DNA sequence: ATTTTTTAAAAAAAT
DNA sequence: TATTTTTTTAAAAAA
């Protein structure tokens, strides 16, 4: 399967845009057997959270914020897996793929992706901006 | 007790430091009966602290690396709660003067500078730098 | 005043 | 290999 560099390559458009960007994803999906329609969803879903991202401050502030998942990167991580999936990735491959470990599709590690897909999954957590929790006993 | 208003004066002046500092610190430890010497310890002990704060980015990016604590860092928490012990000032209410939630002299939560005082005292940990460590099963 | 328990997230084993 | 559970660490607050 071709779906590892096509991510990567959504992402390098994604990060420098241009008028021709959603034509060449759709062009190398093609040409990979892969889903237009999935690929260019993901080219969407992956610049709307990029521009939540800015608007939070930018990478580094929204990695220590407040904020665990933003709504949008939650709809962003269950576009990817399931792409992948479809394409015969292994979970576990998945979770690294798009991690910081490899294509940096999301500023969190492997366990974090995956931790979060089988609560999703699991209905544990809903698509919304999730909170970072802070750990402890709860007050008296 | 006017052991609160010193360390904030403190502080104040290795956020702005000038020729009379250490001059006004001595100054205001005499006139409120607290020993020169260890106010004057630690206004030196902080200045340093800073200085190795910056040295590792400035404040936002040190809070977020990969060191928990920095030597010269537990050297300031032993002196500032002994001094404030000795001012007669209860653990409770040092680790919240010292922390975020008031005079900030640590870019630490009020369970973090007391929590990390006590593995100091059980000799749980040494005055070195101590790194964070990640959560999560040891590899097989 | 000091120690232990609890919780939440993350990491990786267990199933 | 897909999904669940256990373990560890730090932090928070009870014990």
């Amino acid at each position: 399967s071709e779906i590892r560099k096509l991510l990567q390559e959504i992402k390098k458009q994604v990060d420098n845009p241009g008028n021709s960007s959603t034509t060449e994803i759709k062009k190398m999906a093609s040409e990979a057997g892969i889903d237009e329609q999935t690929a260019e969803e993901i080219y969407h879903l992956l610049t709307e959270f990029y521009q939540a991202v800015e608007e939070h401050g930018g990478i580094e502030k929204y990695m220590h914020s407040n904020i665990s998942w933003l709504k949008i990167e939650l709809e962003l991580l269950s576009a990817c897996y399931q792409i992948a999936i479809l394409e015969d990735m292994k979970v576990l491959d998945i979770s690294e793929m798009l991690s910081l470990n490899d294509l940096r599709i999301f500023p969190k590690t492997p366990s974090q992706l995956q931790n979060t897909y089988y609560k999703l999954k699991k209905e544990l957590i809903q698509v919304e901006d999730i909170p970072k929790n802070k750990p402890g006993r709860k007050r008296k």
